[PDB]
């Protein structure tokens, strides 16, 4: 379940997770949008899901894209902030969920986040562990997809 | 216009944003619970809209209620970090104004907030000047609506 999956992150996963937030979390316009254009550059396949947001390749000068990209950023603060207790990280991370599913985003489509987000926290030095704990992050939300 | 209603944003206001919002955000389960119960209870002809979170009479003890809350504040946080630029605080009030001009809330209902904001506010020992202040940033959501 996802609680299982939430329950499981350790100590030392949420400490890995706090310290990298601290700095990839503190410019949320910048690397907001870097994560998402990172993933269209990466997968091209996704631009359609986002046709909302208009031309992509606009970049930051793009505001229906920056102002998703900073949205993004606040639903990450958000799990960040509930890592210490389950029920509640649970909750808003099935809250996310459904704003995914309604777009019919599988959990496997969910997972191509995770190149970006090895790539943005390589771009700030933090190596393969991090990623990790990233991954286990993103797969609490996989379960609830 | 969504520009000029930004404009109203003053140093004086700001500072009242950012001064209530350090007490009330410090604690965004229980505040933002407190601010849909609240609208619920003043405003009932608006619980149709949220059909989706179930029984909202629950309170703290319904799941997708505590979720949808919880984000709520996030969204609020978020507006308040952009208050430095004009430019930033339009494209994420828009952003989220889109999520309600598609469950159909006009700017008129949406304004229904500021009852709850001020009550909430009052119970924190923050009066009139500080519930005005937050009319002038939801305003600014009404009119992106
Ligand atoms: C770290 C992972 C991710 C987070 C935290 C996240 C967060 C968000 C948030 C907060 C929204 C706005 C919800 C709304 O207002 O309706 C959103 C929308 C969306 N997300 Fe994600 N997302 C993530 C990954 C992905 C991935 C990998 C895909 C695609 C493969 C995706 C596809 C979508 C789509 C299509 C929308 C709708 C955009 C629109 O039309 O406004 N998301 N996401
Ligand atoms: C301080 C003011 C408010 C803020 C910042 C706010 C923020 C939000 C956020 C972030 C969401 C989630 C968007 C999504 O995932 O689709 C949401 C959903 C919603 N809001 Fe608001 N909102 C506010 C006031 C109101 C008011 C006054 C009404 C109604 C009179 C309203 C009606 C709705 C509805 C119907 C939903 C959909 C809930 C669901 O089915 O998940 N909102 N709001």
């Amino acid at each position: 379940s996802v609680y299982d999956a939430a329950a499981q992150l350790t100590a030392d996963v949420k400490k890995d997770l706090r310290d990298s937030w601290k700095v990839i979390g503190s410019d949320k316009k910048g690397n907001g949008v870097a994560l998402m254009t990172t993933l269209f550059a990466d997968n091209q396949e996704t631009i359609g899901y986002f046709k909302r947001l208009g031309d992509v390749s606009q970049g930051m000068a793009n505001d229906k894209l920056r102002g998703h990209s900073i949205g993004l950023m606040y639903a990450l603060q958000n799990f960040i902030d509930q890592l210490d207790n389950p029920d509640d990280l649970v909750c808003v991370v099935e809250k996310f969920a459904v704003n995914h599913i309604t777009r019919k985003i599988s959990a496997a489509e969910f997972g191509k986040i995770n190149g970006p987000i090895k790539k943005v926290l390589a771009s700030k030095n933090f190596g393969d562990k991090y990623a990790n704990a990233w991954a286990k992050l993103v797969a609490v939300v996989q379960a609830a997809l």
